[PDB]
DNA sequence: ATTTTACTAACTGATAGCGGAACTTTGGGACACCCACAGGTTACGCGAAAATGGC
């Protein structure tokens, strides 16, 4: 399985019309909710809980 | 004279009905005081079409 912790990933420039490689960080625990920090194609940082 | 058969009456079993008591079944009640919930979740991805938002 995927180890608990924090993982930094990217969409590899395959979501938005241009390249604009979008970066995200996911905190995944053993038990509990998930935390997501993502960049939008406007260079703003957004948070998602679960 | 004897043997086979048709007729009849009695026995017996099935069955519908009833009695009645036990058994299952339904509805009501309980007066210290108690006063807003979960409840797991998700590492999908893609294309369309439908609903929102921007000025």
């Amino acid at each position: 399985h995927r180890s608990p912790g924090v993982f930094f990933d990217s969409d590899k420039g395959k979501t938005h019309s241009s390249g604009k490689v979008l970066y995200n960080a996911r905190i995944i625990p053993y038990r509990g909710s998930w935390l997501d920090f993502e960049f939008d194609p406007k260079d703003n940082l957004y948070v998602r809980i679960d």
